[PDB]
């Protein structure tokens, strides 16, 4: 199978809302955590893509390994078959590139792709992909990577990971901002957003328009823009790192 | 529905091992990871539980209120069923209970009781539990506490959340001791070992006896004994508290 790849840096998952009623709940229990309200709080509103996560690391501008999110601890060595992704730059361009970085984002297969690929399986007798989602997955975890070369994927950047010969700005957007500079892919549609209505709002906008971009898309993920606010707000952490749970062997049937 | 509870102190899960590789894995990862490896480590090895788990919370040694895990963030509250617990004391004896004190294990069902509820199910046209797990979760997580009442649980504490009025021993084996003598029941299995080896057989011992006891073991949890280790050593985290995915109402059929 692939090579197993331990993050250095975890790939996080997220909690989430299906209500404005949960989310201004969740507005709310930052701003009690939170030692001074800045008011009224800004995030940066990006639409969640439906895809695969993955991390692509750059050594001095170059592209030199990738791995899929795994448990959000250990992933799959994925490098060559993220190569073929046209959308992913080869090298960053800088003249300045960092010891090493690392891009997060999803990797996905817009409409056109996947219906192109699905026409071709029902035409020559094999199953389809019930989603881009599914059909993006399959196509990039492929042992064999030319299968994955030709397959229509995009990659479009969300986050960063390691990071050493770099001081990145305080303030997400302004990073992703920079990771577009530097080559890398972000999607258009993230805007800023000052207190809950104002996100809420952008959540309706992607909604009413989470197909019709010509890919999917899950919903929108909702960050605070303040890097320094985040480290304060902290990780919800779980699972000790001193315990594990050593467990027996299944149960068999009698018989 | 039962009253939701949010835990003031997490509920977290626990990473797994099925194989003694994996097992020295872990521990190597904590050997690297420590400061100064002391020599030779001491875990405290205690039976994993088949059941359900539960947070017990007692204010001046008396029970106040209990909740179920949860999503390991938010409960739901289940004092009453507790009461009903025989084994779990509604009163401290120390003369001296902490201000408040939270005590957490495993509620479960033995194979005693397990066979009679069954043979009454079955004998009475019901369909039968498919396991003490499964009997343990159903018969504790009742509406009307007279229902939980007449199911055969049983408590066995492993750790503790808030705590006050206390200055708990710096062992996790001496806060069990100490949970023990203030009247709380603790599994009597547990024992002390140092280097894996040890540990190891401590896994041997327990499997070959997993259902032999009375109740079922699930396998065993295996924890680093020295408390200021376990700060030193901390938790692997996932999901900040400065984001979240707010998700778009599910994708719907054609017709
Ligand atoms: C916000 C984050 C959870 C990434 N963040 C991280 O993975 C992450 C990881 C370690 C961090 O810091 C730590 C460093 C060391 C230890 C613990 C935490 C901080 C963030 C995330 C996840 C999924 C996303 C998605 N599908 N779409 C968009 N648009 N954005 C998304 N954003
Ligand atoms: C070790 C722990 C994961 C409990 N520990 C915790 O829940 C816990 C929670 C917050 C902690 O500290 C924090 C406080 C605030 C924020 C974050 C962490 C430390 C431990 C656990 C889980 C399941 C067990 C089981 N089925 N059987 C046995 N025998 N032991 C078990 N032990």
């Amino acid at each position: 199978g692939f090579s197993q790849i331990r993050h250095e840096i975890p790939m996080l998952s997220l909690d989430n809302a299906f209500s404005d009623a949960e989310f201004n709940a969740f507005v709310k229990r930052i701003e009690d955590r939170l030692i001074l309200l800045p008011k009224p709080l800004t995030f940066c509103c990006e639409p969640k893509l439906d895809g695969l996560a993955v991390s692509i690391l750059y050594v001095n501008g170059e592209l030199t390994q990738a791995a899929t999110r795994g448990d959000g601890t250990t992933g799959e060595d994925i490098t060559a078959n993220i190569r073929t992704i046209r959308n992913v730059p080869l090298q960053l361009l800088t003249d300045n590139p960092p010891a090493r970085l690392e891009v997060r984002g999803e990797v996905f297969m817009p409409h056109a792709g996947f219906e192109r690929l699905n026409k071709y399986a029902l035409e020559h007798n094999e199953k389809t992909f019930a989603n881009p989602r599914n059909a993006a997955a399959g196509s990039l975890r492929q042992l064999d990577p030319n299968i994955t070369s030709k397959r229509p994927l995009v990659l479009n950047a969300y986050g960063i990971g390691i990071a050493e010969g770099v001081g990145l700005p305080t303030t997400h957007y302004a990073r992703l901002q920079w990771l577009k500079s530097i080559g890398i892919p972000v999607n258009p549609e993230i805007r800023l957003c000052n207190g809950a209505d104002e996100v809420l709002d952008f959540y309706q906008d992607i909604q009413n328009k989470r197909s019709s971009l010509g890919y999917d898309i899950d919903g929108t993920v909702l960050k605070i823009n303040d890097i320094a606010l985040q480290n304060e707000l902290g990780f919800i952490s779980k699972a000790p790192r001193w315990a594990i749970a050593y467990k027996f062997p299944a149960q068999e049937e009698l018989t």
